[PDB]
């Protein structure tokens, strides 16, 4: 299943995400041959270095590949950004990156002068799509009416109990394609495995509790990245085109949301 | 003490924060912060005390115009005609015919904020509310108001304490000339971050103060109106203790790092309620 950027660049709906020895490389190598041929990582994580190498170690040519990566915080502003990027590009083993993201927002003008650098950079071609992580609404209208380049991806924490319809809404709107992290709610997912209304829908289908969740991101249109390193769950959360949820799933996993926000408050991030 | 909010209508910068409670339990805690000194106290429909509350106002003997009262209008009955009549829903329960401010409680999609809004302005102009604004409400929901109200909101009443500070959101507010309110200044049911916390712990040591008692502070020195819940007649009491001291720039500076942006309630675009 692929998407549709402005740019008119295909991105694979469905990818592995990386966190913060050895296990990236776990990951990332099961994953490519489980079929994933999209691999989410950043600078912070600490693992670009092993992310590479899996990429290379399974021959999948590179251009079947989608790599996504984030430049941090204390790396924005113009210049800054340029090399923390080769830095990023030298430690993922590659010169062409997927997808380039604003990992927080740290302000509207440290925002523009980092992405005034996403596009010199997209330009040159190294890389192919670029966009924003943990950006709201205000966050986004700054890049509309200020950058050149539209932005073409806002990565953010989604899932049911978080469901972000206004925040969708917005971006779809604004031809951004909303991409969900934390899609089995992260730390918190004993509350999504515990939940009644997922279970029945999970018994329906003959599929677990996050295989629905990750395909209820999938009806909506929604790039999801699951975050596991246990090999054979990255299986699992990979197995999620052989089914299909109807009105009533859609109808019933609506209900779910609480607008409980897992992870910091868009504008009061201080790292 | 008192901010003014831009239509020059004061405001004490500390009042009664009320929850949704059990019988009389919200009738004494007025008149236990009334007596002790509190002359803003602030409700909500959904909180169903607007009748306690209104009753133990009138019973305390306190000219009403001396005292500040608050109410807001829930998810509900937001629309321009379903507006007007749950204020007077109200306005009757509390036993006043005229309400100091009246707040927007949630962010329901902008059609429907700009048609209570609209309702709150018609409420304004016949003097039915000394001062209309929201609560919940983010960025780019003021800055919608801001572009179509015909009398611009006065007040923002957000969820703010040492862990979620808030700077941003202060500062577009104070920009936009809308006063920031803060509740749950104690951290809510998460009472025990704040008591647990080692920086507020410490600086307590220093103005002989409580940790509460210090929060409150800290949110006065930021020109904050700051409205701490509590039915318990002491810590009304200790909450209220909060102008015979002050913070300086070192306190302030170590306060400002215990911020982490974890919100506690429910994020301002999320509410299916």
């Amino acid at each position: 299943h692929s998407v549709k950027l402005n740019n008119n660049y295909e991105m694979p709906i469905i990818g592995l995400g990386t966190f913060r020895k050895n296990d990236a490389y776990n990951a990332v190598k099961a994953a490519l041959e489980g079929g994933y041929r999209h691999i989410d990582t950043a600078m912070i994580y600490g693992n670009e270095e092993e992310v590479g190498r899996a990429i290379k170690d399974s021959n999948i040519p590179r251009e079947e590949i989608f790599v996504t990566t984030k430049l941090w915080n204390t790396d924005q502003g113009y210049e800054k950004t340029l090399e923390a990027f080769n830095t990023s590009l030298k430690n993922l083993g590659l010169d062409y990156i997927d997808l380039y993201l604003i990992h927080w927002f740290k302000g509207y003008d440290n925002a523009l002068s980092t992405y005034r650098a996403f596009e010199t950079l997209y330009e040159e071609g190294k890389v192919k799509a670029i966009g924003v992580s943990n950006f709201n609404v205000h966050h986004l209208m700054y890049l509309m009416e200020n950058a050149k380049i539209p932005p073409m991806v806002n990565q953010v924490e989604t899932h049911v109990t978080l469901q972000n319809h206004f925040l969708h809404d917005y971006c779809k709107k604004n031809n951004i394609q909303l991409e969900a992290y934390a899609p089995l709610m992260s730390h918190q997912i004993k509350d999504l495995l515990s939940n009644e209304t997922m279970a029945k829908i999970a018994k329906k289908h003959d599929k677990t509790i996050p295989q629905i969740a990750i395909r209820w991101l999938i009806e909506r249109e929604i790039v999801v990245i699951p975050k596991s390193i246990t090999p054979e769950r990255i299986v699992q959360n990979f197995d999620v085109f052989d089914f299909t949820l109807d009105e009533e799933d859609m109808k019933s996993i609506r209900s779910v949301n609480t607008g409980k926000k897992i992870f910091t408050e868009f504008d009061n991030v201080d790292y």
